[PDB]
RNA sequence: GCGGCCCCCUGGACGAAGACUGACGCUCAGGUGCGAAAGCGUGGGGAGCAAACAGGAUUAGAUACCCUGGUAGUCCACGCC
RNA sequence: CGGCCGCAAGGUUAAAACUCAAAUGAAUUGACGGGGGCCCGCACAAGCGGUGGAGCAUGUGGUUUAAUUCGAUGCAACGCG
RNA sequence: CCAGGGCUACACACGUGCUACAAUGGCGCAUACAAAGAGAAGCGACCUCGCGAGAGCAAGCGGACCUCAUAAAGUGCGUCGUAGUCCGGAUUGGAGUCUGCAACUCGACUCCAUGAAGUCGGAAUCGCUAGUAAUCGUGGAUCAGAAUGCCACGGUGAAUAC
RNA sequence: GGGGCUGAUUCUGGAUUCGACGGGAUUUGCGAAACCCAAGGUGCAUGCCGAGGGGCGGUUGGCCUCGUAAAAAGCCGC
RNA sequence: CGCGGGGUGGAGCAGCCUGGUAGCUCGUCGGGCUCAUAACCCGAAGGUCGUCGGUUCAAAUCCGGCCCCCGCAACCA
RNA sequence: GGGCGUUAAGUUGCAGGGUAUAGACCCGAAACCCGGUGAUCUAGCCAUGGGCAGGUUGAAGGUUGGGUAACACUAACUGGAGGACCGAACCGACUAAUGUUGAAAAAUUAGCGGAUGACUUGUGGCUGGGGGUGAAAGGCCAAUCAAACCGGGAGAUAGCUGGUUCUCCCCGAAAGCUAUUUAGGUAGCGCCUCGUGAAUUCAUCUCCGGGGGUAGAGCACUGUUUCGGCAAGGGGGUCAUCCCGACUUACCAACCCGAUGCAAACUGCGAAUACCGGAGAAUGUUAUCACGGGAGACACACGGCGGGUGCUAACGUCCGUC
RNA sequence: AGCCAGGAUGUUGGCUUAGAAGCAGCCAUCAUUUAAAGAAAGCGUAAUAGCUCACUGGUCGAGUCGGCCUGCGCGGAAGA
RNA sequence: ACACAGGUGGUCAGGUAGAGAAUACCAAGGCGCUUGAGAGAACUCGGGUGAAGGAACUAGGCAAAAUGGUGCCGUAACUUC
RNA sequence: GUUUAUUAAAAACACAGCACUGUGCAAACACGAAAGUGGACGUAUACGGUGUGACGCCUGCCCGGUGCCGGAAGGUUAAUUGAUGGGGUUAGCGCAAGCGAAGCUCUUGAUCGAAGCCCCGGUAAACGGCGGCCGUAACUAUAACGGUCCUAAGGUAGCGAAAUUCCUUGUCGGGUAAGUUCCGACCUGCACGAAUGGCGUAAUGAUGGCCAGGCUGUCUCCACCCGAGACUCAGUGAAAUUGAACUCGCUGUGAAGAUGCAGUGUACCCGCGGCAAGACGGAAAGACCCCGUGAACCUUUACUAUAGCUUGACACUGAACAUUGAGCCUUGAUGUGUAGGAUAGGUGGGAGGCUUUGAAGUGUGGACGCCAGUCUGCAUGGAGCCGACCUUGAAAUACCACCCUUUAAUGUUUGAUGUUCUAACGUUGACCCGUAAUCCGGGUUGCGGACAGUGUCUGGUGGGUAGUUUGACUGGGGCGGUCUCCUCCUAAAGAGUAACGGAGGAGCACGAAGGUUGGCUAAUCCUGGUCGGACAUCAGGAGGUUAGUGCAAUGGCAUAAGCCAGCUUGACUGCGAGCGUGACGGCGCGAGCAGGUGCGAAAGCAGGUCAUAGUGAUCCGGUGGUUCUGAAUGGAAGGGCCAUCGCUCAACGGAUAAAAGGUACUCCGGGGAUAACAGGCUGAUACCGCCCAAGAGUUCAUAUCGACGGCGGUGUUUGGCACCUCGAUGUCGGCUCAUCACAUCCUGGGGCUGAAGUAGGUCCCAAGGGUAUGGCUGUUCGCCAUUUAAAGUGGUACGCGAGCUG
RNA sequence: UGCCUGGCGGCCGUAGCGCGGUGGUCCCACCUGACCCCAUGCCGAACUCAGAAGUGAAACGCCGUAGCGCCGAUGGUAGUGUGGGGUCUCCCCAUGCGAGAGUAGGGAACUGCCAGGCA
């Protein structure tokens, strides 16, 4: 099942915007991926430095027919343009913002993408 | 628990008078009998309604409330419980 | 558990360990209800003129920025300090 | 402490206001009737000058005296003739004016030209029950200057209530 | 022991995971590590020379200073 | 082979005999409605109407002709 | 020019050799089709007769008592039910032994199930072969049955197996290729035989004219493997910035050349053999070639040499050659 | 080759040495006196060890040592 | 196919014991079954008896051995009674 | 209760009960070409079919597939009908090229046309299916739960190591000294599960498994005894078999397991009773296995037919009427693209027809219709309206023509739908006569009634029935793979050359990627310089064909065969000396000759492409051309000739146009040409031993071990091969009885020991003798119990069935 | 006849490459000019046309040189036809044939027709 949604998230926060972002994987966490009994569950994103690293994000190493993988919970960065990027952060203060996972898949042209927004109403 | 009208059979209550029996009364473990609805058995019946079931919706889900359909059952006899 | 009753569903009879510092009955004051009743106020009506459209003045969110100083945010912040 | 800059940014969104979309109007002419308030490092007459904003001179008045001040709607004539118009004035060009050491960023005003959108406004929504609303001017405070804001003042003056 | 599937969702395509952080290349004006020279300022000046210093230590051979023999700087730690 | 019938937003399907509109939704975006949210409610991005040739004042549409799908009946040296 | 023809006598008997059509050299299937004969065994059904010693159990019902307000209830007795119980005849056939050229083509012996039933049995009837009947096993239908028996088509067909008879003499194979619903069959070629005909036709050797890429070798092409180093660069660690120094490091990154070995999808080389051609003598019963008549054969075996395959395993397997 | 002899000095050798004084261990393998004696040959002590060695004297008195090329043989060699 | 240990319906039914048409012995009746004679080995068939043990046998208690009648007493789980 | 007569009596069949389904009676259904008959002298409380199998509790989820039951708008579709078009013939006409009337004829195949199938809905006590992946609960684990795959759904209860469980003797418990079985449990159910029923169940059972008492010759372990044989005598008197025998053991050899061969040992001649190790002993032309283009039954969505059922048309086959669809005919309405006097069809005639044969314009009726407007009879009336008009791409309700739109209506044609009747036809209602008759016939009547039914034609359905097909190679067969073509190696220096040997490719492409004439010349590295890199283009040098060649590989290619341009069609027609290569069918190469061409000044080159793959015989047709043929003659059809088209006939020499399976119910001909057992050969594997000696062993390689590697022995395991046996060599285990080897388990002798003793380890010598009972399982074996000095390892057809067992 | 050079060939590395030196009267080359013939997949480079100021720089030719290429014995070795033999996966003997590689060494081409220039 290559396409899957929040739905710890809509009834915890609430969405203002939504940007998509790449995510800086390994290989083997995109096998995980390419399955699915990750989870979201207490996963959000956050800026380290100046740079976006979602982090929480559980990724069963692998499953089915599994083999050596990776730290499951490990830090991944993620990528967005410096314009698409100096804003969300700027707007996640704003009196209480919050990066969280709204959904990942893989694109047009293979890639997984991770997809973002502001968090708010709980 | 018992509602149309009619007849047949039948239990209790109540009143007016007087007469008769003369305490023959109260209660009652055990015992016996009755005992709604549902349920059961052997059959009958079967329009309405309706567990179950079928399907439509509602909903986050909706094995529910709503809707369309509907079996048992509700009715009869007898016997049980 | 045992007994007894029932075709069954089950009924009847009827405990103990263990456990708790309660359980319970009638009566509390409010607040609140997508509870009920009674009843108020320019809260809804009848009217007259507006805003919402336009250009502009001005404030704010936003966005941008080297900085766009801080504050104020339903009514009761936004020509507010 | 000091200079320069920003708070005035501008794809957008909203709040509150202003000005219109006009003949119950515009424009010229002429003429009518207020209130309230301010003033010395202030209001500043007159006169002259400039189209004008304004400037040169200069009385008066600490002020029922003097200045700010020549209310506007209105009334009378006159034209427009229902058009994106003589409606509407945004925008932009040029040339200027008073403030202030200093008007690029960003002041206000002036004169000449330019003459957007807008032809009365969806869902909706705000106000007001009387001298109110509506609509017309006037003043004050802050303030060197910078009022469509705010705080006041009167003129005209309704509709409507089961 | 043979058969199929699996190494990124676009079946021969053209580097769009737009993406960061990181690496490489080009340009530019600011800092001297961007840079070079010495006019530009000044007179005993110059350089190399040689030698020594804060409760303590280390480093700039350095920050300081002295001149034919002896006194004081900047950063870090305790 | 032949009779049909069918392709039109990112998928769905009307416009197909009538010529004269490129739309109806789902889904994203705003903006509406609330005291706010929900729910309804609107306006838009977006399609060579498959293709090309064509008559008309004008084509998704009537004509053409072919690529292409699917139904059937039939063909296979 | 080319193809086919003209430049060779045919014909009809007779004997023989082949082929064709026929049973076509003889014997042999399992089967298929046609017509009849069979239910005296067996399967089911129909009509009509028969059989079941002896012992058990004791259903429904009924009677009289008891008991009750009356029912309930109960007790004796009576009754005589049943794919009911034990057990002979009868019917079956579960186990064992014997028997197995039997006493017997399914039995004997000891045990075994049923035994008033969906029981059993006599006589007769009816159902017929792709048909019957079947409490279903493919059972039974006359010692049999996944399609009876008898006669016929009939000498079915048999690319299979077997067998094939008197004598002497001459020659003398093949177990290969090609194709094949072919693979133990067959066809054409190859090889045997007979005949006619034709050149020194053919073989061996000698001298002459040839092309080889094999054995071996080699590593230029090319390829692989191993070792060494190159100034430089570079990398790592070490004193820890940094000596931009030194050392050891072993480490590989950018195109470096050198040496050695090997070569199935390779050669900058290259035999012996073998093969093709010319010419020539000798020898050889034409050994050669063409035509024609008859074939057989197309399962090969081992051994040597050169190899693929396997284990340089096999009395293995697949080619080449003797 | 026997035999009779010697087999040492720093040094009991410094040493992550509990004890080492040659020895799994320590490192190097240098260094004194002699005829010549190894910071090491050994079976190997609680350690000093006792006892033989590689190496040197005497004795004896002529041969001795073991690589290469080749012949024939030997072990390696167990079945019903 | 045999002078074949097999198959073949009906009828008759004596005595003693016995429930009996079982079984045993007999009656009436009918039979010794068409090669005999000796021997007294193994082995085979069919039988009898067996110390001690008692399923150790074996695929398996196969085969044997065992129980065996009439009356009266007594008789568990379970049960569709 | 039944059953395999004659190896199976059972858990199989039957059963009462249950359910589904069909059947209205001339019933369904069955035997019958039919008549008839059964069903039943019955009548839905009846009768057939099918599954399940007393009774109890029950019987969940899925309708996609496949059946069946319905529906139906659409799609496609049979006989039939026979519209069009095209052809043959020839009266005639053209002097002639050709045309061609009527007729007759060949073809074409519109329109009509029912079921079916597609489609839609039901349906599971219809035939069936009841799965994957993922995610999720406090630690694990699981997953109540949620995604998903679209395949219709994902296992409810109950049960579960089972008559089901592969691993498996699962694990735990019980029973036993010890239990592969048993009982009770767990759930990890390879692969239970709800009428192909699930789970239970008292009784019953010559039913399967387990336990125990009693019993015992079943056994330790056999003894004696009575009887029938066996043995002797007498009489009678068989059998299978058999090439011939003067018919020994060993070891070897050998068509591979020897009485017969070699070598050798041993043995005087002949009976009798006994025993079964050999005569691959007798019996049956192996039943397994493979082969045959064998047989037969059986199956099915194999092929092809066919009875049955079903659809339509026509026939037997009626009289009246009504309504209505579709043509076709007149007629009369009918046209709101935009500027505009306005709900303009298109062309064409077309400057007056029309009106007193009574006009506008007022007034209604019927009327259509986007209620925009229009038409009309009636009528008042009472005497007119129109034309380029200037606009519109296109001008007149001025009107008239042949017409399309759409429309309406009488009519003609053709369909269908309905109603009323009767005479064919049916009657398995009634009554009458033949006739004392249940048949049949005729008659009368009632009931149906042109239906039903039957013939012919036709579409569907049709294992109910029938005939057949279902390849071959193969290191047996099957499974997999392969089948034609091309390149290379094997291939042994000419050609060719095999394997289920090692590697790759083809089933095309290109009108230029062909022809010619002229011209040009790659890769790779260094150096520089834009992005720009190890390689993007550019410069120079090196290099020198490593590049390139449409594509696999080999051979070629510089004179280029590589690359670019111009002109062009030689990708040409007829032929072809001569040669290659093939059994053949065929395939290839070819100078040159004639015609005509393109490039070139010209010599000259060109009959496709650097070459080698890129393919499909014949038959049967189709298309164009040629009078070659033409069944009396002239034509014509048809045939031939030349060009061409249609096969993954790919199993690729191509058995048919058309074809899959099962057999353990089987059967025949054959084969040891070919598998299973045993033998043989082999010895990779296995088992046994040795060589080296790092290391283990406190120190120390070799007491006891030993890495990495090396050499062997045996014949003994797992295999390989297919030599003997398929006109038969009986397979595992047990029993009984053995016999040999020694690589020795015990006992004996001994060396070393990391050997104190006791007890061990290891090696050497030794084959004399000895070398366990039991639980479980068919087991060999193994585990467990308990003994013993020990419980040896192997060979002997994995010894031993003419000895036993099964 | 000599020396030189251009053309066309034979031969096809003992002929080639490198390196040194060298030649311009003639020849050859570079070279000058280019509207024009003809030309560039751009370019007068090449192709071409008109020429002759310059130069032997490059290229070319000739001479020299053994650094590379090349040629390359003798002897041996390898293999192999026939015969024979072993300890037979591989060899040996007799006989014939006999490499490849390397060694010595060779080697800086040799040659014909025509033309031109100089002596």
């Amino acid at each position: 099942a290559p396409v899957l949604e929040n739905r710890r998230a809509r009834h915890d926060y609430e969405i203002l915007e939504t940007y998509e972002a790449g995510i800086a994987l390994k290989g083997t966490e995109v096998k995980s991926l390419r399955a699915g009994k990750v989870d979201f569950t207490g996963s959000f994103a956050r800026f380290e430095d100046g740079e976006l690293y979602l982090e929480n994000l559980y990724i069963a190493p692998y499953e089915k027919g599994s083999y050596a993988n990776v730290d499951p919970r490990r830090k991944r960065k993620l990528l967005l343009h410096k314009h698409e990027l100096r804003r969300l952060l700027g707007k996640v203060e704003q009196k209480g913002l919050t990066l969280v996972p709204l959904k990942i898949y893989f694109n047009e042209r293979g890639y997984a993408k991770v997809l973002l927004g502001l968090a708010r109403g709980k």
